[PDB]
DNA sequence: GGGAAGCATATGCTTCCC
DNA sequence: GGGAAGCATATGCTTCCC
């Protein structure tokens, strides 16, 4: 258990655990066959996913990759803190919490709203920490030119 | 040169290098003296910064921290690839590039729009790779509940 | 101020346990 | 399908180069 297997960052493949999550997402995405890709091929919309636990978000990230060939995903990363309570001292902009997040890039705003409804639906019937994963649609004013 | 200096992730302080960057950002933001915080204190918008090179983005990130105590910053992370041209297969949603990004969370959409302009203005006068840094405003439909 | 060094420690990945 | 182990290699952070 543990160690190196020869698979680098971003090289994760599929296994039954991730595929089960993918099949759950696919059944949910299938409630709305909306357009996922455009002629322009621009990444103008997204979905910001955060919370739950490190493993529950990681697992969601892996399953989404299998469920949607048309999206592009970031590695997991960390969120900074919000507003501290009171007229007291605020945390510095750079301070990081233990809470993770990841971003999903999509070509349409309509598909982004669908993915977001799928993730919230898939997670609402699960026990903590999974049920505590949060999601929001993100509109990029100028789009993101992914390399 | 190199090694441990007792400063953990998110603990960066200030030094003339980052203060110099901060001062340039400050002078630009001062022409547009808008509100940076709301009373509901919710994080509803952001500035998605990317490209350039790992160091120039990092330095911009540290300077932004000093210039804006009212914002919040994620660590640097990596961007997936985009669309391949042609009828063939596309890269997997998880594949990562060497290209970095970071996100600035803000309380108002007006201030994100102003912050974006200032960053584009700061960077456009400089040599490569810094002038290659890209910026876009991000609107969070349901906001982001920072820890 | 961009780039490199280099410790501490972050995630990406897999396989195993429950 | 959540949590952990544990190698490889990511960034955070500094000081020094230049």
């Amino acid at each position: 258990k543990g160690g190196w297997f020869g698979k680098h960052r971003g090289q994760g493949g599929s296994n039954p655990k991730f595929e089960n999550i993918a099949e759950g997402l696919r059944a949910l995405l299938a409630r709305s066959h909306v357009e996922r890709t455009t002629d322009e091929g621009t990444w103008v919309a997204g979905v910001f996913v955060y919370g739950g636990s490190k493993t529950s978000l990681y697992n969601l990230r892996r399953g989404t990759a299998l469920a949607i060939p048309q999206c592009r995903l970031t590695p997991l990363s960390r969120l900074p803190f919000g507003m501290a309570p009171g007229p007291g001292p605020q945390p510095g902009p750079l301070r990081e919490s233990i809470v993770c997040y990841f971003m999903v890039f999509l070509q349409t705003h309509i598909f982004a709203e669908v993915l977001k409804d799928a993730i919230k639906d898939l997670v609402m019937t699960k026990p903590a920490p999974t049920c505590n994963i949060r999601v929001t649609v993100c509109s990029f004013d100028d789009g993101v030119d992914l390399p």
